[PDB]
């Protein structure tokens, strides 16, 4: 008893072996099954092609009742994450379910990445822009992709 989220992690993993992702990767952290480390590859015609992104996650207690934390740390241009790594991203809040699993969470993340959502906006300024000069926000997200993720 008592193994909720411990089992559901393990099952996870196991069939993330099975039939693991293309453009992102993740697993434990040694022994920490609550932790766990991914990468996720800069979608290709988005202006974060070429980058590799790591992101920390850490599993709560009842999961998969809640959400995993889940953070970047590699520098990233895009509204809905922060220079702290920050994630606005509604499946990580209000529109959690149990039946996602961390493999579908990165595979969102990478859509958020393709499509960035300004009107959930974690930094306001960037949100603009993206809404507005779209240029320029795929300039600068190249220029930081370049700077930071290569
Ligand atoms: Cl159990
Ligand atoms: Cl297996
Ligand atoms: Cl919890
Ligand atoms: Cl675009
Ligand atoms: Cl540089
Ligand atoms: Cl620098
Ligand atoms: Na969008």
């Amino acid at each position: 008893g008592s193994h909720m989220a411990l089992k559901r992690i393990q099952k996870e993993l196991q069939d993330l072996g099975r039939d693991p992702p293309a453009q992102c990767s993740a697993g434990p952290v040694g022994d920490d099954l609550f932790h766990w480390q991914a990468t996720i590859m800069g979608p290709p015609e988005s202006p974060y092609q070429g980058g590799v992104f790591f992101l920390t996650i850490h599993f709560p207690t009842d999961y998969p009742f809640k959400p995993p934390k889940v953070a970047f740390t590699t520098r990233i241009y895009h509204p809905n994450i922060n220079s702290n790594g920050s994630i606005c991203l509604d499946i990580l809040r209000s529109q959690w379910s149990p039946a996602l699993t961390i493999s579908k969470v990165l595979l969102s993340i990478c859509s958020l990445l393709c499509d960035p959502n300004p009107d959930d906006p974690l930094v306001p300024e960037i949100a603009r822009i993206y809404k507005t000069d779209r240029e320029r926000y795929n300039q600068l997200a190249r220029e930081w992709t370049q700077k930071y993720a290569m």
